[PDB]
């Protein structure tokens, strides 16, 4: 059946997302508008730091800065947690640990305001070397892809999950990123709790040529996958 929280996602919803970060002290923030189209698991997204120059690369912040958007396929909608949970929405929370280097912590709201989908996350970031490659400003700007594995955790009538991100470097290397990450409903009504299945996640980012704040230009795509269920017999 449709389930209720999937009915909220089968065209665009516009998204706001709002995000205050402490990193070895330096203080910022980021405002992000965009839209997302779970149908495609289309996120197009402008970020603007509003406090003033980012301590830490934008590429580092985008695994933080709304899983609900994902396209699950039809066979595998029964393992949609992030979409059952709306609209009271759920709580997310990281840890980044970057490869010989520091660690964000974060913890995000995400929940429905009227009919936008928002985001409200608090990150903080620790043990970073001053002249690594994340306050060093040492990482590309371009594209990544991403494979979050994803288990259910039903004491917490949730799931955790946990990935690996490798970061281009300007010299040729990889900064190395793994999450762990845990998300829990707001509400206390029913939750899908998923079998266990990955989101393929393709992040490109660019510039908006006529702005000149400290920004990001991110368009996404997320795709839930890992579970058959045999959709190949049908075809002989």
């Amino acid at each position: 059946m449709v389930s209720k929280g999937e009915e909220l996602f089968t065209g665009v919803v516009p998204i706001l997302v709002e995000l205050d970060g402490d990193v070895n002290g330096h203080k910022f923030s980021v405002s992000g508008e965009g839209e997302g189209d779970a149908t495609y698991g289309k996120l197009t997204l402008k970020f603007i730091s509003t406090t003033g120059k980012l301590p830490v690369p934008w590429p580092t912040l985008v695994t933080t800065l709304v899983q609900c958007f994902a396209r699950y396929p039809d066979h595998m909608k029964q393992h949609d947690f992030f979409k059952s949970a709306m609209p009271e929405g759920y709580v997310q929370e990281r840890t980044i640990f970057f490869k010989d280097d520091g660690n964000y912590k974060t913890r995000a709201e995400v929940k429905f305001e009227g009919d936008t989908l928002v985001n409200r996350i608090e990150l903080k970031g620790i043990d970073f070397k001053e002249d690594g490659n994340i306050l060093g400003h040492k990482l590309e700007y371009n594209y990544f892809s991403g494979n979050v594995y994803i288990t259910a955790d039903k004491q917490k009538n949730g799931i955790k999950a946990n990935f690996k991100i490798r970061h281009n470097i300007e010299d040729g290397g990889v900064q190395l990123a793994d999450h762990y990450q845990q998300n829990t409903p707001i509400g206390d009504g029913p939750v899908l709790l998923p079998d266990n299945h990955y989101l393929s996640c393709q992040s490109k980012l660019s510039k908006d040529p006529n702005e000149k704040r400290d920004h990001m230009v991110l368009l996404e795509f997320v795709t839930a996958a890992g579970i058959t269920l045999g959709m190949d017999e049908l075809y002989k």
